[PDB]
């Protein structure tokens, strides 16, 4: 039972390094999973589905990541502290590159992909505004703007940056470069008057 | 001739507003445009081509507007120079909301988009990044991260903070507050050290 569903899941991610959901037919996924057709409709009513799931455990496995982070500080400077934070994420959708792309592509089209990702990006900011808040509480960060709008466009700055390094998008930074860059920015806006 | 494409480009843009390229029909088109169905495959092969001549020429009023002013530096302080910049996109773009939608969405099924959308924002980068590189000759900025990343990266967050904002995506900075949070965040990513 969750043996086919997980190997069509595993299947799905294998076929999306090659080629767009659109070119994925429910067939192919049958014949990887080792299953038939009508099979396949019993787990998922539909190929989207199948990448809502795929989507779904990438979203919620950064999402417990950065959970462990919070409960678990590292003893270190600000910067690293933000570099830790953006590592959660660069490393988790960056082991999930096909998924990633197809996930992001596919906001445009389905709406349960959209709220998903609205729902996390959400938490990821109110996150990041409530640590921000701390910094002004404490001293180490000025009063400047709005602590959730800064919040906002860094998280939407990382979505951005960090899907077009994986992509290789021209332009993009380099993925080796890419976690140096987001820090220098996140710090020098959250400390800097 | 110029006539009925006009009209052909004016209807499409206009029936964007209300919904997706997708729930457009070809016949929607020549019909708003007061002409028949072949009489449209005259004038584009496809309602994707109109959409493309659509993103075109906001790209290029973007262009055109930042060329107008690297000609015309207004006498100011550092912040109103990245302001006066940013504010070429915000307004360019924002005047064309559902252009700039449309057009961002066609990018994962249009290879013509996607080149269109890279020669751009490659040219916008590598401006950036001189203007950055000249800050930095004079000694008013300081030699931190390799010029280019850093534009890219802006530039990267000003694209979906921007379009997030005119899109009310939730999560977004709202609309009146966008020009005031990437404009902090340039020039303390910028400036700083
Ligand atoms: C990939 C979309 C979310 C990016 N968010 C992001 O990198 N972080 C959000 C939360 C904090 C603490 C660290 C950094
Ligand atoms: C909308 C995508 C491009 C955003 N680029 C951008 O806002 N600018 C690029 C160029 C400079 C000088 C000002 C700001």
């Amino acid at each position: 039972g969750d043996d086919r569903e997980l190997a069509i899941l595993a299947t799905a991610e294998n076929l999306l390094e090659d080629r767009p959901l659109a070119d994925i037919s429910v067939d192919d996924l049958a014949k990887g999973a080792g299953i038939s057709r009508p099979t396949f409709y019993f787990y998922f009513p539909s190929k989207e589905a199948v990448l809502l799931t795929l989507l779904d455990r990438v979203v919620n496995q950064a999402d417990m990541a950065l959970q462990t982070l919070a409960e678990n500080p590292a003893d270190t400077d600000r910067e690293n502290m933000w570099r830790t934070g953006i590592n959660v994420f660069f490393e988790t959708f960056g082991s999930h590159k096909a998924v990633t792309r197809a996930g992001q592509a596919a906001r445009a089209t389905s709406v349960e992909v959209a709220e998903l990702w609205s729902t996390f990006m959400q938490k990821w900011i109110a996150y990041t505004a409530a640590v921000i808040d701390a910094e002004r509480d404490r001293g180490a960060a000025p009063r400047t703007l709005p602590a959730h709008e800064l919040a906002t466009a860094l998280n939407l700055m990382n979505e951005r940056t960090l899907f077009a390094s994986f992509a290789g998008e021209q332009p993009s930074v380099p993925e080796a470069r890419v976690l140096d860059t987001l820090v220098h920015i996140w710090v020098t806006s959250i400390y800097g008057e």
